[PDB]
C-alpha cells in the first residue's frame, strides 16, 4: 500500500542519509523509504535508489519556488500533473505553503519519470548543479571571492563543529612577529593558497621534526640506495609559516650534524629559505643564521637589464641587494644569502599573464602550449616583447657577485617544457661558460663602479686579495680575479674605459673570456671590438673598448676579462672545522661563496613519457656534468605525491608528505627508489642535495569535514569583501588526508628523536611558550591541525537548517554528540 509518508528516509543513519560530521547538505543525496511517478503506486527503494535532498527540502520558500520553475523550464514540465511554464510562473514566496508543496510533490513525480526514461540519476544531478548556480545563497559565489577570484576562510571554534576546535591556530606569526607582538608590521602573512597548516600547534611542530628526520635519512629508512639521503633543506613559503619551525629545523640540524662550531659541518648541510622580505634577513641574523636568506637582487637584475622599456639605472646592481657591493672587501659581515636571476615563480608569472593576454580572461583551457611557443619565439628575437633581455649579462653579474650563494635556473640552461634535459637553451653556452669561469677565477674582494647611468664595471680581485691595494696571499692570487663590464643601453656611444683590476695585477695579460659582437657573443675575440689578450698598465688599469649592441644575447654591452693562465685552477676556499664565531651557523665568506645552487626543475616541466625520461634517472646519469659546472648543492623539486587534478603536477600540491613515488606510481620526477639513486649519484660526485620542504599547505585532501569559518583576509583577520562578509558559518571543506605515508611514517621517528636529542622536546617555542609535543602522532591531517583553507569553490549555504534555526543533525557513528533532528519532509 502507498502514501507520501514514504518520502521519509529509509533510516536516520549514514547508510541512507548523506552527511558530513552529522550535518546535511542541499547538494546531499539520501534514500527515501519509497518513490512514486504518478501518485498512486509507491515502490519501496533499494539501497541503490538514492535521490538528491534539494527535491524534498529547501532553504526557504523563495528557493522552493525557483527550484520548481527551473526544473519545469528545463525539461521537467508535464501538464497531466499541472506543470507548464504557464502553471508555475505566478507562484512566489507568498503562495500557500500547502499549495507549493503539492506543486513540489508533483514535480517529484515527473523527476522519477525522467529517471526511469534515462535509466539513471545523472541528468538530474547535472540539473541540480546547474540549478544551484542560479541561486545566490546556495552557489559557489556565496563564499565571497575577491575581485581577482581569490580569498581564504579561517577555521574557528564552534559548538556544532567542536571536534575541529583548537587552542592554537596562531596566525601570521612569521619573522619579527613570532610572538604576535607586531601584527601590523613587516612580518609576512599566513595564507598563500590551499589548506593552510597550523605550524603553531605543538603537535604539528613535532610532526615537522619527524618529517625532516625521515628526509635527511630517506634512502636508509626506506631501504632504497642507502647513500640516498638529503643533506639539507630549501624551505618553501618560509615567510608564511609560524617561525617556530624554522627555529626547530635549525635545532635538529645542529643536533644531528654539529654545525654551530664547524663551518665545514654547517656548509655540508646547507639550508635556504624562500622569502625575500628584508625583515627576514634581520630575523635570521638575530638568530645566528640557521638558514640562508633569499636576496632580492634578481629582481634588481631584471629591472636593470631584463626589461625592454623602462630600465632602472645601472647603479642599482650595487645597492639593490641585501648586500652593498660599492666596495665589499670584508668577510663574515654580509647576511648569508642565496640569490638568482630567475626562479620557478617568476617564469610562471610571465607565462600566466601571457595566458590572459592571448585569451580575454576566458575559460582556462590548456593554451599554455600557445604561451610557451610565444615565449620561445620572443626569446630568440633581438627586439623581444616579453622574455628577459640580457640574460647572459645577468648571470655574469650574479656569478661574479661576492657574498652570495648563486642559484641557477634549470630553465635558463634548458628548454624547460621539452623532456628533462633533452633541449639546451640558446643561453646554455654563455651561462655554462661563466659558471666554469667562476670555479677557476671568482674570488677575493669586489668593487662595483659606475662609469655611466648605463655602464658598470664589477671587479673581483682574485683569491686571497682582499681589496684593490692588496699584494696577494694565496699563490692563485696573481692569476685569478675577473672584470665584468655590463652596459644596459643598446645605443651607447663607442668609447674607451678604464677598469682598476687591483694592484695585484700590474702588467698582466688578460684573456677575452667573453665579448659582445654584432650577432651576439664571441668566446675567442672573433668579431668583437677587443683583441683576445690585453695587458694592464703599471697601476693595474685595463684599457677596454665598449659600445652599444643590440642582438638576441645583448641589448647593451657585455664583456668579461680573466687572467691568462697555462693551467686549470680552482679558487674554492675550504672551510676550517672551528669558526670565526661560535654563535653562528652560516657565515658569508670565501668558503660559502664557493658553493653554487642549481634549481633542478621548472613547474612547466612535462610529464615523462618513458622511465628513461624520469628527471631522477637523467640526473643520476649527469652527476659529473653538474660537478664539472662548479655546482656543489642541488635543490630538488618537492618530491611528494600530488593531487591528481593539479595544474602542473609539480610538487607544491602535496597529498602525501612521505610518499615520494613508487615503481608504478611516480611523481613527475620519478620513484623514490630513483630519487635515492640520483641523490647518491650526486654524492658520488662530491655534490650535496637539498629537498624542497612544504610545511605551509596541503592541496587535494579527499576527506570533507564540517568546519566553522569566517571570511578572512590573507592574515587570518576577518575581511569585509565588497560590502559583504560572514563569520561563524558552517562549511563542508576538504580537510582530511595524508595517504598511507602519513599513516605509516607519521610520528614514527619521534621516540628515536627523543632518546638521542631530548632538547628538541624540552625547548619552549617562541610563539607558543611550549615545546613540541611528541606524545601525539599525526597519522592523518584534519581541520584540528589547520588554520583554514583558501576558498574551495563550494559556497556557504550548503548546510541544511530547519525552520526553527538549528542545523539538521544525525546521530550516525563517530557522530553521536547531540540529538537527531531531520527536516519535516524526511520523517
Ligand atoms: O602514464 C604513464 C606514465 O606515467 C608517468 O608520468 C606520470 C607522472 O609521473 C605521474 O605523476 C602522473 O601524475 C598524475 C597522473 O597523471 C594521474 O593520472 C593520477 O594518477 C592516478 C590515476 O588517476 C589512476 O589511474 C591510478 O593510477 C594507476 C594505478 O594505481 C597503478 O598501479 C597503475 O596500474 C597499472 C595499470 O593497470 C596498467 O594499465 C599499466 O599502466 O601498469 C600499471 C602498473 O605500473 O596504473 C593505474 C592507472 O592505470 O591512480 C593514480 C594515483 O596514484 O595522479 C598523478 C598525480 O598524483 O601522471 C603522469 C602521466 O600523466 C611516468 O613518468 C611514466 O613512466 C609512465 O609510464
Ligand atoms: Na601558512
Amino acid at each position: 500500500g502507498p502514501g507520501t509518508w514514504e518520502n521519509m528516509a529509509f533510516a536516520q543513519d549514514s547508510s541512507a542519509i548523506n552527511n558530513i560530521n552529522g550535518y546535511l547538505s542541499y547538494t546531499g543525496w539520501y534514500r527515501p523509504y519509497g518513490t512514486s511517478q504518478d501518485g498512486k503506486t509507491w515502490y519501496p527503494t533499494t539501497v541503490a535508489d538514492w535521490r538528491p535532498i534539494l527535491m524534498y527540502v529547501w532553504p526557504s520558500k523563495d528557493v522552493q519556488v525557483k527550484f520548481i520553475q527551473y526544473f519545469v523550464n528545463h525539461g521537467y514540465e508535464n501538464s497531466n500533473y499541472g506543470l507548464t511554464a504557464g502553471s508555475v510562473k505566478d507562484l512566489s514566496e507568498n503562495t500557500a505553503s500547502i499549495n507549493l508543496n503539492e506543486v513540489a510533490q508533483n514535480l517529484r513525480y515527473v523527476i522519477e519519470q525522467h529517471i526511469v526514461a534515462a535509466k539513471s540519476t545523472s541528468q538530474l544531478a547535472n540539473d541540480i548543479n546547474n540549478f544551484i548556480t542560479t541561486i545566490p545563497e546556495l552557489s559557489a559565489s556565496s563564499e565571497l571571492p575577491d575581485e581577482s577570484g581569490y580569498g581564504q576562510v579561517i577555521f574557528v571554534n564552534n559548538d556544532n563543529t567542536s571536534y575541529a576546535d583548537s587552542k592554537y591556530r596562531l596566525m601570521s606569526r612569521t619573522i619579527n612577529n613570532q610572538t604576535g607582538n607586531d601584527n601590523s608590521g613587516d612580518n609576512g602573512y599566513e595564507f598563500l593558497t590551499g589548506i593552510d597548516i597550523d605550524n603553531s600547534n605543538p603537535v604539528v611542530q613535532a610532526e615537522n621534526l619527524n618529517w625532516e628526520y625521515f628526509l635527511l635519512n630517506y634512502g636508509k629508512l626506506m631501504g632504497y640506495n642507502p647513500d640516498g639521503n638529503f643533506d639539507g633543506f630549501r624551505i618553501d613559503a618560509a615567510d608564511h609559516i609560524d617561525a617556530d619551525v624554522l627555529d626547530q629545523m635549525g635545532q635538529l640540524m645542529d643536533d644531528m650534524y654539529h654545525m654551530k662550531g664547524n663551518p665545514q659541518n654547517a656548509n655540508n648541510h646547507l639550508s635556504y629559505n624562500e622569502g625575500y622580505r628584508s625583515s627576514a634577513a634581520r630575523m635570521l641574523n638575530k638568530k645566528g643564521n640557521p638558514q640562508l636568506y633569499m636576496d632580492y637582487v634578481g629582481s634588481t637584475l631584471g629591472n636593470v637589464l631584463g626589461r625592454a622599456n623602462n630600465r632602472d639605472t645601472i647603479s642599482n646592481l650595487i645597492t639593490g641587494s641585501i648586500v652593498n657591493r660599492q666596495n665589499d672587501v670584508t668577510e663574515n659581515e654580509a647576511t648569508p644569502n642565496w640569490s638568482f636571476v630567475t626562479n620557478h615563480d617568476q617564469r610562471a608569472n610571465l607565462i600566466n599573464g601571457l595566458i590572459i593576454k592571448d585569451h580575454p580572461g576566458a575559460y582556462k583551457a590548456e593554451y599554455a602550449n600557445q604561451a610557451w611557443q610565444e615565449f620561445y619565439a620572443d626569446q630568440k628575437k633581438t627586439d623581444k616583447q616579453y622574455a628577459q633581455y640580457n640574460v647572459p649579462a645577468q648571470y655574469a653579474i650574479l656569478l661574479s657577485n661576492k657574498d652570495t650563494v648563486p642559484q641557477i635556473y634549470y630553465g635558463d640552461l634548458y628548454n624547460e617544457t621539452a623532456q628533462y634535459m633533452q633541449e639546451k637553451s640558446i643561453y646554455y653556452d654563455a651561462i655554462t661558460t661563466l659558471m666554469k669561469a667562476r670555479k677557476q677565477f671568482v674570488s677575493g674582494g669586489q668593487t662595483m663602479t659606475k662609469l655611466s647611468d648605463n655602464l658598470i664595471a664589477s671587479v673581483r680581485y682574485g683569491k686571497g686579495v682582499a681589496n684593490a691595494n692588496s699584494e696577494g696571499t694565496d699563490s692563485l692570487s696573481r692569476t685569478s680575479g675577473m672584470a665584468v663590464i655590463v652596459g644596459n643601453n643598446p645605443q651607447m656611444a663607442e668609447q674607451t674605459i678604464s677598469i682598476n683590476m687591483g694592484r695585484a695585477h700590474a702588467n698582466e695579460q688578460y684573456r677575452n673570456l667573453l665579448d659582445t659582437t654584432d650577432n651576439g657573443l664571441t668566446y675567442n675575440a672573433d668579431g668583437a671590438e677587443n683583441p683576445e689578450t690585453l695587458t694592464t698598465d703599471d697601476n693595474g688599469i685595463l684599457k677596454v673598448t665598449v659600445k652599444g649592441y643590440s642582438n638576441p644575447y645583448v641589448s647593451g654591452y657585455l664583456g668579461v676579462w680573466v687572467p691568462v693562465v697555462s693551467v686549470n685552477q680552482d679558487v674554492t676556499t675550504n672551510a676550517a672545522t672551528v669558526s670565526a664565531d661560535s654563535n653562528k651557523i652560516f657565515e658569508s665568506n670565501a668558503a660559502l661563496d664557493s658553493h653554487m645552487i642549481y634549481q633542478d626543475f621548472s613547474l612547466y616541466q612535462p610529464e615523462p613519457i618513458s622511465t628513461e625520461n624520469h628527471a631522477y634517472n637523467i640526473i643520476a646519469q649527469n652527476a659529473e656534468l653538474f660537478n664539472n659546472l662548479g655546482i656543489t648543492d642541488f635543490w630538488m623539486a618537492p618530491p611528494y605525491t600530488q593531487y591528481s587534478e593539479s595544474r602542473y603536477n609539480d610538487g607544491y600540491s602535496v597529498t602525501d608528505r612521505y610518499n615520494l613515488g613508487t615503481n608504478a606510481n611516480p611523481t613527475k620526477y620519478g620513484s623514490g627508489e630513483e630519487l635515492a639513486n640520483a641523490i647518491a649519484a650526486l654524492h658520488s660526485a662530491g655534490l650535496k642535495a637539498q629537498v624542497d620542504i612544504v610545511m605551509n599547505q596541503m592541496i587535494g585532501l579527499p576527506g570533507q569535514e564540517a568546519v566553522t569559518v569566517t571570511r578572512a583576509d590573507n592574515r587570518g583577520m576577518q575581511t569585509d569583501v565588497n560590502g559583504k562578509t560572514y563569520a561563524n558559518q558552517m562549511y563542508f571543506a576538504y580537510t582530511t588526508g595524508g595517504g598511507n605515508g602519513q599513516e605509516t611514517y607519521g610520528g614514527k621517528y619521534l621516540s628515536e628523536l627523543q632518546s638521542k636529542y631530548p632538547d628538541l622536546f624540552t625547548t619552549r617555542a617562541i610563539s607558543t611558550g611550549v615545546a613540541p609535543d611528541p606524545t601525539t602522532h599525526i597519522t592523518k591531517w584534519s581541520a584540528k591541525y589547520e588554520n583554514g583553507t583558501s576558498l574551495q569553490n563550494i559556497g556557504i549555504g550548503l548546510a541544511v537548517k530547519l525552520p526553527n534555526g538549528e542545523y539538521a543533525y544525525l546521530r550516525s557513528s563517530d557522530n553521536k554528540s547531540f540529538n537527531t533532528l531531520l527536516p519535516s519532509e524526511i520523517s
